[PDB]
């Protein structure tokens, strides 16, 4: 239940200072106060950790189910009985409410438990003299990138199928999210009794690293999690060098409302979809024009009463935004759209380092802000002219992750959700991982 | 059967002359005789290529299994009825030996034969239901969209369909892009079968062009959402780079420095004959040969007797082993490879020679595996064989390689083949010799959650 001393890089099972003389001051994003202070690992000390991540998997990738399944268990059996101090800790330093924090440490622990489940998968199948056997083999050394937003969350994403499957892992969070997005999950491994190794986090910066995480020969996967430009970037280094990559990246995901739309459950699922749950990351609401008026006016009415503020504060549903230059984004983004003319239903405020909501209103689908990745609390609705009209709005965009389709016909939603070209559509709001982890290895046998 | 009169591109149904200006004379390796000459195609015609492609796509997304396996039916009918032509002109275009030519029309064939099995796969799963009540959580197998599909001058019909069958059999479509030099076995034969087959105008266009035309436009198209290559890391590169920034697929496949490993107890007349086959006849190619020290000497007699032997000249002819080099580009690097090893002091058992665009098999002995020799990439009749002190070594040496594709163990042990064959960094290995992956490179996986 002190977290705040956990400041350091975990290196081989090992707490580690950085060596390069800098510090970063890990705030809580509300009031700007230091949590705590850590000194930032050099170029130098992560090829160290990339090396010893190389050594120890050549053991991780020998253990038995039992060991691997039974060091999961103790680590998500750490998290669980330390799920107060955690929480607490994860709203601090990340700025996301009680409620927020509170899914991300479960949805952290159902990646533990779910990550136990396949951890037997290391065997052969047995498949005209000849017989071809397959086999699951463990891939090596994982680089894996958490961005500030759910980041003990989108860590475990990484961390818990790679150790589950005999790999090792070099991990990066978001300094400024360093406890929830590496910290706590290091401890826990290290509780229970990973080998020095095979799970590395690494507190460190740009300044320090470059690309220091996507340029190394060793890793041979690029787990990551982010934006899509930092994705492009990421995309880029690691299609050159032909490594697989794991890329989860925020996207442009429209909430589509249709003709037949029960009202008051899609208000329900836009707000907590967009402010609470802050589902997908709800950017367009494209409304059908027999429900607009209505949808807008109860939306806009339920959002200017969600309370902002202290995030540690159990009433708050709008907490600050992580720092300043995301503020300035989310700024930039606001100005642009006004001087383009789109009607704030919502105008909010900068309160301290809180931006409070805000709602456009008759935007275009192909507007400025309509087409902008945000991660902020503005929402832009969206007349559509027809249910065929919304479905098409929603695939005019070039990031589609996510969808969401309301309507009182399960069928026709089902339907609809088939035209949109995304992975997840999700109608009125497990296998292939193992894939991502792991090299299928054939070998043919001759008589 | 004047196979040569295919010398245009295959865009949305029609046989289309290239804008260019510019044309190339398609020749025989052997003797430089032109077989066609093709106009090439323009950056502009591209681009509206992929637009005809996405347009198809929309449509040939909504056919049934039948159809779709009716079209394959017919397209591998069209291959098999006229095998014989088709061999030749493989055999005239590529420099590929009769025999070589036959292997690739069968496989090709052995392709399409595949496709039909899974071209059944389109349909939606159910698992998983959610904690929540009322719940369902559905999985769809879904076509991926357009393809661009680039191959080489060596085995480019074998490849090309190994894109073009899965990506049709799967609903897409595809814009395909054969090396020119090659393009009747590696574009239009094929999209002659998929005309004969009754396929849809614009699910299959094939682009008779170069780069000096197109630049980089099979990568930078918006449109595509897989690049299928086949051809040098360099160009992989370039290709991951472009397609890593965009998010596109990408099936990359690379030179290509395949080991053979030849362990103390492997039976030695089976390993030099299947590396003689592997070689000389198929050509998976093999470029440098390992073999354990006690079976060496004997080894090297065996396999240097027999390549000497081999039939070389007129590949057209059905008795011909080793035939022409595709160019004199092939020639020029080979030798010029070939003097750097004698500069480097490795002993050549066999000495070949040219003969027109002809060369002899080369065969280097008792090279370093960290050698100029052995670590580079050829296709050339060119060989080279390591010695090995012990087997552990021996699959050491197997590893240590830019990347391994595949590889080769031959052993009297199937216990220790597959052991070792589990400890080389390679897809596939062979114990003594020489599809679901697929489905799902040419389809997207959609979920839908549905709420009552």
């Amino acid at each position: 239940m002190s977290f705040e001393t956990l400041n350091k890089s975990f290196i081989n099972g090992k707490w580690t200072g950085g060596e390069s003389g800098r510090t970063e001051d890990i705030l809580n994003p509300y009031d700007q106060s230091v949590i705590t202070t850590a000194s930032l690992a050099t170029g130098k000390q992560l090829e160290d950790a990339f090396d010893i991540a190389q050594k120890a998997q050549k053991e991780w990738a020998k253990s038995t189910t039992e060991d691997r399944k039974a060091v999961l268990q103790k680590a998500r059996g750490y998290l669980h009985e330390n799920r107060d101090d955690i929480i607490m800790m994860i709203a601090r330093e990340t700025g996301g409410t009680i409620i927020k924090s509170t899914i991300e440490l479960e949805q952290t622990i159902a990646i533990l438990d779910e990550a136990m489940t396949y951890t037997g998968e290391l065997g052969g199948v047995k498949e005209e003299g000849k017989t071809n056997k397959i086999y699951r083999l463990p891939l090596g050394v994982i680089s894996s990138i958490s961005p500030f937003n759910f980041p003990m969350n989108l860590s475990m994403r990484s961390i818990a199928p790679a150790i589950a499957l005999g790999n090792s892992v070099v991990h990066k969070p978001d300094i400024q999210t360093a406890i929830s997005g590496g910290t706590i999950i290091a401890k826990a491994f290290e509780h229970a009794g990973l080998p020095a190794g095979v799970l590395n986090v690494m507190l460190t910066d740009v300044k320090e690293i470059g690309d220091g995480m996507l340029t190394n020969p060793i890793p041979r996967l690029i787990s990551f999690t982010g934006s899509t430009a930092v994705g492009r970037h990421i995309g880029e280094i690691a299609g050159r060098a032909f490594k697989r990559m794991a890329l989860e990246l925020g996207g442009n995901n429209p909430f589509a409302v249709l003709s037949d739309a029960d009202v008051d459950r899609a208000v329900d699922a836009a707000i907590f979809g967009k402010f609470i749950h802050q589902c997908m990351i709800i950017n367009r609401i494209i409304v059908h024009q027999d429900v607009y008026d209505e949808f807008v006016e109860k939306f806009t009415a339920r959002v200017k009463q969600l309370p902002y503020g202290d995030q540690t504060d159990p009433k708050t549903v709008v907490g600050p935004l992580i720092n300043e230059r995301q503020i300035e984004k989310a700024l930039e983004i606001i100005e642009q759209a006004k001087t383009d003319g789109i009607e704030l239903a919502v105008e909010g405020k900068r309160v301290g380092n809180v931006l409070t909501p805000y709602v456009f209103v008759g935007a275009d689908n192909n507007s400025k802000i309509a087409q902008t990745e945000l991660f902020a609390p503005i929402a832009t609705i969206i007349k559509a002219g027809s249910d065929q009209e919304a479905i098409d709005m929603a695939n005019d965009t070039e990031y589609g992750l996510s969808s969401a389709v309301f309507t009182s016909d399960l069928e026709k939603g089902e339907k609809f959700a088939l035209q949109i070209d995304s992975g997840m559509t999700h109608v009125n709001d497990n296998p292939w991982v193992v894939e991502e982890f792991t090299v299928t290895k054939w070998i043919s046998i001759q008589k």
